[PDB]
């Protein structure tokens, strides 16, 4: 339709699209310690071989 | 007709024609801030897409 808010603010569902392109920001806060990744890879190999 | 004011002054409707060619001067006082035009274009595009 017509009669849009050309000057004031983003409103309605244009905020939702921000969620859809802010979720990528939440997906990169999931930090991890590298040395824990190497530790767990090592213990995984050892437990997978077995005897 | 005859008997016009060849030396003294513009008079009668020759002032009106000045209005007709001064209105163009009123039409160029309508100044705007450019960064507000860009702001409003931006918020218009964002509100037009929507979700």
């Amino acid at each position: 339709g017509d009669q849009i808010d050309t000057y004031e603010l983003s409103g309605g569902a244009r905020i939702n699209r921000i969620f859809h392109e802010r979720f990528p920001f939440e997906l990169v806060k999931m930090e991890f310690d590298e040395k824990e990744l190497r530790r767990e890879i090592s213990y995984a190999i050892k437990n997978i071989h077995g005897i």
